[PDB]
């Protein structure tokens, strides 16, 4: 299981 | 299972 | 299962 | 199962 | 299991 | 099950 | 189960 | 289960 | 289980 | 279980 989240402000 | 989410503001 | 969501503002 | 959603504003 | 999250302000 | 909601104001 | 919600003001 | 929520003001 | 929440003001 | 929360003011 590959879990990825990224936020760019 | 491949889980991806990304936000660009 | 491939789960993808991306937001571009 | 391939699940894709993207928003471009 | 690969768990990744990054925030860029 | 893929559940997605996004608001853009 | 993939649960996603994002708000952009 | 992938649970994601982000707010951008 | 992957639990993520981020607020950007 | 991966639990993440971040606030940016």
């Amino acid at each position: 299981q590959y879990n990825n989240q990224n936020n760019f402000v």
